């Protein structure tokens, strides 16, 4: 069945109040509900369907009277189909019981057990499998909730809203009500039952002065990594009144970790719950990406909320509508929070690798897609990340007082009220308006930001006339074809540049944002006294490749004296692809000729020189510096190389980094050896509130820096490996398991980091992507050795993807010619599709560049991606992924 955004019709019904009985039991959990309902006015004499999946009805019944099934009802594990003539034509009540077992859902969608705590996840078609509903985002209803459940077992209940009552019941049972008055989709429901064990404070409100409970939880075990939570959930709520003049709306807000999780977070309406990896940390138990994580996800779920209680998604199709200006928060949030340059930087990082090989794949979608089979497959980094970045234009195009302006345009228009993209672009053309002095400005163009597939190709040409002291920019853009639109239309994009003096690095105009709106455009500029040298897409200003046309040499003096983080990442990055590009068909062609000799283009020596001056630069940023020094992600290369050789890229890329290594890597061991004062100070190791992002960055660089010295066998570098496992940091330690790998003390700092890791769960499944990523020429052996003596058959979604997913970035080992790899993985997906298909579908991510690949890979990939297609028992959302991903 496949769903069309166009469409979209509204229900011929209406749920006013749901009333929920929750009765947890050791083997099974009897769910009672009363649904009061109306008729709408979109009502045409229709069955009554509702949504239910794997539900055992004990009952049904409308205005207090038992239903028939065969004669008034049919039920097929997925509808429930009440024919017409029984259903009344004014106001009523319908009423189940259900049974259902969250002991034994290992999907960990509707209502499951994880360890020993009994949680929800309802977005976005889960709620669906805890009881009967008309299971869509546009059906607002209030909630009376009540759990119960054995006390020693679960002495934590919560739900949505107010507890308004807590009671005993007899065999050793309680039991607590919530009313949660206000309006709102069920996929928004949650339910929490645990022996849960908190950190709590009080927050009060800016504007209001309201006092709010804040309250984070975890198991017994654990309740010693929550404090940082505490203080990101803090740093959101300061955050969302200083930035957007926004209160929490409530007076308490739970976050409640659990280990079993498919995604990272979900935001419930006062009742957060997150993937223990994304909320838990301690500087003794967790390596230092745990910090940012969690910052960024605390944030994330919490800017989720204001918007989420006054703008519902009217459907599906509007889903970037929310996570794309969530994310935009978040990046908002964690750029002020952080406070380095890195932080952008890893955000463009990741949508230039992930998100645009996912635009170039058969899988390309937009951020608002035509239709869709599975709800769980779209939500992918297209809706969010280039959502986010569509949502991030309005501001680079706006300004902060305008874009401000028409955020809250957006929200006046439509609260109490569902909504679509076009409400808010509708809402920003406002602002648009205002700000061009011009009611006939309009954002019409910017709607194909929402509708069109594809990553644009932006290219400049340049011209300076001395005399004239004129300079023009002509640029030009195009977006490839594919099965989305024949024909594509140009973009409205944002440019933000600058223009350097070449020969003193300094601005010479005001900052600029270039509007290009046609298929290609000139911008010139006068009074520019001498040749500048562009710095083009400041901040990444647009979600496009970007063709600078720029030499090396251009590229090595924006490098070392432009103003913008990105546009220096950026030139770096083009100069290692012109690099990378150029002795891959080298290596190729002696490969495909045979060669018995050839020749290599050496590495720019100027920029070799231009690294050497950042990474000397005592005033230059750590996490800049480890940028520079490391080649552009595998998966950003591909987007630039047809019929991808993955051996001939390893060959090419082990070329790059020995030819700089064997000009820098004295420079890179006397910078390891100096960072170590304050990379690794521990002045503030026992204080889980006070995080700092410098001191990460220095420590990241070190351990880049230790890594290229271990691949290149630097002298008595093993000693430095030593002292390094040795560190109180589990970012060091395990680095030095990971660069132990070149040495034959490997399995010696396995088993020590082992033995450190094995009694944190979180600790262990970093120990696990560890072993997973090492550098190994006999990692086949260790990844059995990890699933017999370590995974076993866990169906913990953290464990599996620890030791899976980090493994197919091995490119010489991973894309193994015999096909081994993809053998492997495709085992892999196919046994966690028997008990998890949204998992199932994440441990696809290798196979989306296939048809990248060299003729050889595409062939065997494709051969276990139609292999795991012939299983008769795959799910729904992993046959609908690799339909789209093998193009049947
Ligand atoms: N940065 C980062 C990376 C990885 C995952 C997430 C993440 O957890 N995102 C969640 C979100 O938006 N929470 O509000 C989220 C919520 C629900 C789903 N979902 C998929 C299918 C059904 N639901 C997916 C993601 C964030
Ligand atoms: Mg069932
Ligand atoms: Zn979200």
């Amino acid at each position: 069945k496949i769903h069309y955004r166009k469409d979209y019709k509204p229900s011929g019904f209406i749920i006013n109040q749901v009333t929920l009985n929750i009765n947890i039991h050791d083997q099974e959990t009897i769910v009672r509900s009363v649904l009061d309902m109306d008729i709408s006015k979109h009502n045409v004499g229709e069955d009554l369907v509702f949504d239910g999946v794997g539900l055992k009805i004990n009952e049904i019944s409308i205005n207090n009277k038992k239903l028939v099934e065969g004669e008034e009802y049919t039920y097929d594990n997925e509808f429930l189909t009440i024919f017409s003539k029984f259903v009344p034509k004014s106001k009523f009540a319908f009423s189940s019981e259900v049974i259902i077992h969250p002991e034994t859902n290992y999907a960990l969608t509707g209502l499951y057990k994880s360890k020993n705590i009994i949680v929800s996840q309802c977005e976005a078609t889960g709620f669906r499998r805890i009881t009967f509903f008309i299971d869509r985002p546009d059906m607002m209803a209030k909630y009376d909730v009540t759990v119960t459940a054995d006390k020693e077992k679960y002495p934590v209940l919560l739900s949505n809203g107010d507890k308004v009552n807590e009671f005993e019941i007899p065999g050793g049972r309680h039991g607590a009500r919530f009313n949660d008055p206000p309006l709102k989709p069920c996929y928004l429901f949650a339910v929490v039952a645990g022996d849960l064990k908190h950190l709590s404070a009080t927050y009060i409100t800016k504007y209001t002065k309201k006092k709010v409970e804040l309250y984070v939880f975890s198991e017994e075990k654990y309740v010693s990594k929550l404090q940082w939570a505490l203080e990101c959930l803090k740093k959101s709520m300061a955050f969302d009144e200083d930035y957007f003049g926004l209160e929490y709306d409530l007076s308490r807000l739970n976050l409640v970790a659990v280990s079993d999780f498919n995604v990272g977070a979900m935001e419930n309406k006062g009742l957060n719950i997150f993937n223990a990896n994304s909320l838990l940390a301690s500087k003794k138990n967790s390596i230092d990406f745990s910090y940012a994580r969690i910052l960024t996800v605390v944030g994330h779920e919490y800017f989720h909320q204001y918007t989420g209680n006054r703008v519902t998604l009217r459907d599906w199709f509007q889903l970037t509508l929310k996570e794309g200006l969530t994310v935009h928060r978040e990046n908002l949030f964690s750029e002020e929070m952080t406070k380095t340059v890195t932080t952008r930087l890893s955000h463009v990082d990741l949508l230039r690798s992930v998100q645009f090989l996912e635009d170039s794949s058969p899988l390309s979608h937009p951020i608002r897609p035509e239709s869709y089979v599975s709800m769980e497959n779209f939500y992918t980094t297209t809706v969010y990340d280039k959502g986010s970045e569509v949502m991030r234009m309005y501001l680079t195009i706006l300004g902060e007082e305008y874009y401000k302006k028409g955020f809250d345009i957006y929200i006046k228009k439509n609260d109490g009220n569902t909504a679509t993209c076009e409400d808010f672009n509708y809402a920003m053309e406002q602002a648009y308006k205002m700000k061009k002095a011009d009611n006939s400005a309009n954002l019409n163009q910017y709607l194909l930001w929402f509708s069109q597939s594809g990553t644009p190709h932006v290219s400049f040409k340049y011209n300076y006339d001395a005399e004239k002291k004129q300079y023009s920019i002509h640029v030009n853009q195009y977006t490839k074809p594919d099965e989305n639109q024949k024909e594509k239309k140009p973009l409205f994009i944002p440019i933000s540049v600058g223009l350097i003096n070449p020969e003193n690095g300094k601005e010479m105009i005001s900052q600029t944002t270039l509007e290009l709106t046609k298929e290609s455009d000139t911008f010139v500029f006068n009074n520019i006294a001498v040749k500048p040298i562009p710095s083009l897409f400041r901040g990444f200003s647009a979600p496009v490749y970007i063709e600078d046309q720029l030499t090396d040499e251009e590229r090595i003096l924006l490098l070392k004296y432009d103003s913008d983080a990105f546009v220096r990442y950026n030139s770096c990055t083009n100069i290692y692809m012109k690099q990378i590009l150029m002795n891959y068909n080298e290596f190729l062609k002696a490969k495909n000729e045979k060669l018995e000799s050839f020749q290599l283009t050496p590495v720019n020596a100027q920029f070799i020189d231009a690294i050497k001056y950042l990474l000397e630069d005592p005033h230059a940023d750590a996490g800049f510096k480890s940028y520079i020094v490391s080649l552009p992600q595998d998966r950003y290369i591909i987007n630039f190389v047809s019929n991808l050789d993955t051996d001939v890229l390893a060959d090419t890329k082990e070329y790059i980094y020995k030819q700089i290594g064997d000009k820098l890597n004295d420079v890179y061991y006397k910078m390891f050896k100096s960072l170590e004062a304050k990379a690794d100070d521990l002045t503030y190791f026992n204080d889980e509130s006070h995080v700092d992002f410098d001191q990460m960055n220095m420590r990241t660089l070190r351990n880049t820096l230790l890594s290229l010295l271990s691949k290149a066998q630097y002298p008595n570098i093993l000693n430095e490996i030593i002292e390094h496992s040795k560190s109180p940091y589990p970012s060091n330690w395990l680095t030095s398991l990971s660069v132990s790998a070149y040495f034959d003390k490997y399995f010696e700092l396995y088993d020590k980091t082992y033995k450190l890791s094995k009694d944190d769960e979180l600790l262990l499944q970093e120990w696990l992507k560890t072993v997973s990523r090492s550098d190994r020429k006999d990692i086949y052996e260790i990844l059995k050795k990890l699933e017999n003596e370590v995974l076993k058959d866990s169906k913990n979604p953290n464990d599996i993807r620890a030791v899976y997913l980090p493994f197919t970035n091995n490119l010489r080992r991973f894309h193994d010619i015999s096909g081994k790899g993809y053998k492997l993985i495709a085992e892999v997906i196919t046994k966690t599709d028997k008990f998890n298909p949204m998992v199932a579908t994440q441990l696809c991510e290798p196979f989306k560049l296939w048809n990248k690949l060299d003729t050889k890979r595409q062939e065997l990939m494709l051969n276990e991606m139609n292999t795991m297609l012939q299983e008769p028992q795959i799910s729904n959302n992993l046959k609908e992924y690799l339909l789209r991903l093998t193009n049947k």
